[PDB]
């Protein structure tokens, strides 16, 4: 392959450059890596290379990735080569990859735009297979920059292998049956397609609201925070799978189910030995549903209840009620509320300031080992 | 076996009552899980679970279980069973395990005492088979209480099989040759020696210093306190075994060689996403070594210097140094110097207020699956 081989030198020049993380805005440093880059037999010839080779070569005077940036942002190609310094995506320097766009309804991207490429990787280099780095967005790059019209892209083949290896056993265990009728059976290429309408609805989400993100992003870091953001723009996923009528109903009732699906069991699980930020949303999801009437736990099993759409407004709702109060209190009064909220719901120890899991979800981690 | 059978009981009583944590102190409740046990056709007849079941049915009166742990303190048998609720250990219900206790050096016990029980699980119900519960403390059972006297147990065996899993692979691949050549091929026997000298200095080395615990557990329950706390008495443990001549030379050093092993390599990557408590303090060690001389980075592999005794005296010194001033400062400044002197050796994010795993061990999860 042709491909191979780009990916190959990308490879090989990523090992060489491993040690050297903290050169990697130095000039000196730079000027060597585009020049190897240039001299690269199949990958110096790619329009992105010498996109990357120019941006490079510029840095000391401009430090942004606008060539690079620009055919990306154009879809000049459908390959992705950049040099990138994420610290939650430490397996990631100097990377390619190629995509494959998705099928997305007309309605969901017109009336839900938003700057969202979700893909499915072809090929990549070594720091795109780690099973971490699930996205990729624009302040990944090097230069730390975002713009609101930037593509932000979601790898959905890590979110079909997750859904696969994980969700679907949990349903099996966790699940009443018949709780998520549509996504049972179902294949790569409807799970793909729910996903996908997943991560556009959650971006565009992000955008709207008294808080967005990024105009609040620093208030919404603290983990039980950063956590509840994912499921503010999953639960309004969610009611706006269950409400707008100008969706295709069987379209939107499946990616209803793999949100919900997703939120109450993979999320739900995730961290070692403490909840992640996800997880810690998710709990306080759960228990609030359990404790309104939006689900019910027949011996250790989760039923869905038929009140649950009105359950979930009412949980989405209430975060707006509390985010609202930002037109009249400070942000960090908002952030105390939200925390106080979340504890509400979820298992924090006051010592520590950290969560544990929830019993019901350790219990479940020990039995299935997720 | 007789001993089979006890437990098979126990299993079965623990699946009863999964769902009732909420009840493990209302004296209906413990009135029939008293009657179950006594009812138990070879459990019942245990002289340890006939202390359970008078400590239960006289519970309401006095919240303890006295006549179960003065059974366990004065090891009438290698048997224990009690009701458990520990929050961090949440597999434990009702459980139930036999022991053998280990080889012991004098000197150590005597210069070093304390109620450490380093044994190995012969037998247990299944909450005890929970890969997170390594030790048992007296305040996991219901009562809550912990005495000074009472006895800890260690299950060294638990400590054997993740040197052997995690430690050993870690050592190989990150090590410089000849590292740790007492240990290369040791023996379970050598390693489970090794451990249970280990233990011992941990709890001893617990109650010693200006801060010891119990007095100020609760000033060290954050989660970089918690971690730094586990590693002064770890280093205290390593220097112990390198300074006194008591100890036999032999067991001494094989002894430094797995508290630093462990102490470098199998705590240093614990927990996903995040570093865990453990993790934390590991890294803090691992760049202070770095910073000043105890160890060097080799082609991606860790050296450790001649001068590595002189440097761990140094770190100790300097954690007691901050410790020290809890005599003319409050608990709240010391934590504040603590929280700071970490923070100056490990990745803090401030925003998320947490921690990340360094780059060298990020990248040595990923490539060894720790
Ligand atoms: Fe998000
Ligand atoms: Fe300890």
């Amino acid at each position: 392959s042709p491909t191979a081989a780009v990916i190959a030198e990308v490879d090989e020049l990523r090992e060489k450059i491993k040690g050297s993380r903290n050169s990697f805005r130095d000039q000196s440093f730079l000027d060597q890596l585009a020049q190897h880059i240039a001299d690269a037999p199949h990958l110096g010839r790619q329009p992105i290379a010498r996109a990357l080779v120019e941006d490079l070569r510029g840095y000391a005077s401009e430090p942004r990735l606008a060539a690079v940036k620009a055919h990306i942002n154009e879809e000049r190609d459908q390959h992705i080569f950049s040099l990138f310094d994420a610290s939650y995506f430490p397996s990631l320097s100097l990377e390619y990859l190629t995509y494959e766009t998705l099928p997305t309804n007309p309605h969901l991207a017109a009336r839900y735009a938003s700057p969202t490429m979700p893909v499915n990787i072809i090929a990549s280099s070594k720091g795109f297979q780690s099973r971490v780095v699930v996205a990729l967005a624009p302040e990944n790059h090097i230069d730390g920059i975002q713009r609101g019209d930037d593509l932000i892209f979601y790898f959905i083949n890590k979110f079909v292998e997750r859904h696969n290896r994980i969700t679907r056993k949990m349903i099996d265990a966790v699940m009443a049956e018949g709780s998520f009728p549509l996504l049972r059976g179902a294949d790569d290429r409807t799970v793909e397609q729910a996903s996908s309408w997943w991560v556009r609805l959650h971006e565009y989400h992000h955008r709207q609201g008294d808080m967005p993100i990024p105009e609040f992003l620093r208030y919404k870091k603290l983990k039980p925070l950063a956590g509840l953001e994912e499921l503010r723009v999953d639960v309004s996923g969610m009611l706006v799978c269950l409400n707008d009528p100008e969706l295709p109903a069987d379209e939107a009732r499946l990616a209803y189910e793999y949100i919900l699906s997703e939120r109450l069991l993979r999320y739900a699980v995730e961290g070692i030995p403490r909840p992640n930020y996800d997880a810690v949303a998710s709990q306080l999801l759960f228990n609030y549903l359990s404790e309104h009437g939006g689900i019910e736990l027949h011996g250790g099993v989760i039923r869905l209840c038929p009140e649950l759409p009105a359950v979930l407004t009412e949980f989405l709702d209430r975060i707006q009620r509390i985010e609202q109060r930002i037109h009249t209190t400070s942000a960090e009064e908002v952030q105390q509320n939200l925390l106080e909220f979340t504890n509400r719901y979820t298992d924090y120890d006051p010592d520590a300031k950290d969560y544990r899991h929830i019993p019901f979800f350790a219990e479940i981690k020990e039995r299935l080992g997720v």
